[PDB]
């Protein structure tokens, strides 16, 4: 595909729970570090 997700869009979106985030396409994954 020609566009991807944002880091910001899933680190702000994990620092709402506490952690850390990752993003791959879409899908949105927390991780501790």
């Amino acid at each position: 595909g020609s566009a991807f997700c944002n880091l910001r869009r899933c680190e702000l979106s994990c620092a709402s729970l506490g952690l850390l985030g990752k993003c791959i396409g879409e899908e949105c994954k927390c991780v501790p570090y």
